[PDB]
């Protein structure tokens, strides 16, 4: 008899992790759980074809982002009694249970796995060698520009490459969301959507959202963004930050766990950045602190043969001892609150810093229609990229693309 279930790659192997973590669910209950891995890049695709043909899984991960635009299809089982059962409400942060249904929703549709929230790697070595204070780079965005402009005088090279590093890394590629974005937004007091006047709206191009936006973008136009760095994506940013080229860049806390693996195991815990390596919140803007706080959720589709053992399965994947047991091989952070307490993490230094950077944390409203709103603003925001790249993005550039953006997004909205 078998339950079917699709992951993202949550770890460096991850069906094989995934399988470790349910086998002793397999053996209590008679089953075989079949998994299968899907690449962030496609999993959407794949997901919403299962949604709308009846032809998928038993249990899905779903990006936290993913679930309002899910739900709304009316293809997900009511899982409140699940959530019930793991200590209902308040067993979660209120940023972990808004992803929990479709905004507005009364009924929960899918069950938190795991937490993610986004926070600077920064080269002690370097940042000792600038004469930058870590403890003042990251309190304010004054201090994170001053630290950048130490950094890139610095003749500090990376003894592996021989060359100096990159002030900061970050993609310039037109990227698939807006999660290195936001913190700047939110920091200058903005907002992607705002729901003001019986309705959402874009907040992209109020003058907060202006003001963060442009901030981040014209550190890159200033010279603390090396031109390679506005031609890379996230992915070949990681590569670049791990072989010694950058001082600083935001990820989120499974780098942590890559950077105890070796290289042979999809890690880099023998290059110098591993030996050498801080994390920092994201700096106070004018208007507050803030990152992005994300992470994925488990959902059972509606059409499922399987509906009890699958929720048997959704408890047992969200309870404390599958949740600690999860993180720990995944590098992220539980979903459910008291299972942070486990010393695998309340003894690592850089994950504690993490934990103490989710009171910041902020998360994207549950909206049906965040799919498409994400994707205008990203599309706009690599326009702004391309801007970027000719030393040409103006405030005035970056207020035209982001009111188009806009008014894009307030049409799609209704
Ligand atoms: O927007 C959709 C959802 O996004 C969630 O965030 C995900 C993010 O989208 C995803 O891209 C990220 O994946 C990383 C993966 O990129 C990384 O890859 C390794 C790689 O295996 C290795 O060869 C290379 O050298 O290094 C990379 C860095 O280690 O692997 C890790 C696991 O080890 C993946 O998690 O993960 C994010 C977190 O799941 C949001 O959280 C969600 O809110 C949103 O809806
Ligand atoms: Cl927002």
């Amino acid at each position: 008899k078998t339950l079917e279930v699709w992951i993202m790659p949550n770890s460096p192997q991850p069906a094989e992790d995934f399988k470790a973590l349910v086998a002793p669910f397999e053996k209590a209950h008679g089953v075989e759980v079949k998994v299968t891995v899907l690449d962030w890049g496609v999993a959407w695709t794949k997901i919403t074809t299962a949604a709308t043909s009846g032809v998928g899984p038993d249990l899905t991960q779903l990006g936290t982002t993913w679930v309002g635009a899910i739900s709304a299809m009316g293809v997900l089982e009511p899982v409140d009694d699940v959530l019930e059962a793991l200590g209902g409400e308040k067993a979660y942060l209120p940023a972990v249970w808004r992803t929990t249904r479709l905004e507005g929703a009364r009924q929960a549709t899918a069950v938190p796995w795991f937490s993610e929230l986004r926070a600077f790697y920064y080269r002690t070595d370097a940042l000792k060698a600038a004469g930058v204070n870590p403890a003042e780079m990251f309190a304010s965005w004054q201090g994170f520009e001053a630290g950048l402009a130490r950094l890139k005088a610095s003749s500090f090279r990376d003894p592996e490459t021989k060359a100096p590093l990159a002030p900061l890394c970050t993609p310039g590629r037109t990227p698939r969301t807006l999660h290195n974005a936001a913190p700047w937004i939110w920091g200058a007091g903005g907002e992607i959507v705002r729901q003001a006047g019986g309705r959402w709206q874009s907040a992209l191009n109020s003058p907060e959202s202006l003001e963060g936006l442009y901030f981040f973008l014209s550190l890159a136009q200033k010279g603390y963004v090396p031109a390679e760095s506005l031609e890379k994506n996230t992915a070949q940013i990681e590569a670049d930050f791990q072989a010694g080229k950058c001082a600083v860049f935001a990820s989120g806390p499974w780098m942590i766990q890559r950077a105890q693996v070796p290289e042979a195991k999809g890690g880099f815990a023998e290059r110098t950045a591993a030996k050498n390596l801080g994390v920092a919140p994201y700096p106070a803007g004018p208007k507050g602190r803030y990152t992005f706080f994300g992470g994925s959720n488990l959902a059972l589709f509606n059409f499922s043969k399987n509906k009890p053992l699958a929720k048997e399965l959704l408890k047992y994947l969200g309870g404390p001892e599958a949740q600690v047991r999860y993180a720990q091989m995944t590098g992220m952070l539980p979903a459910l609150r008291s299972a942070w307490s486990d010393p695998s993490f309340q003894q690592n230094p850089l994950l504690r810093t993490f934990i103490q950077a989710a009171q910041f944390g902020r998360t994207y409203p549950s909206l049906a229609g965040w799919g498409g709103v994400e994707n205008l603003a990203v599309q706009h925001l690599g326009m702004a990229w391309d801007l970027v790249a000719q030393g040409r993005l103006t405030r005035e550039a970056l207020k035209d693309l982001m009111d188009k953006a806009s008014a894009a997004i307030n049409q799609a909205l209704r």
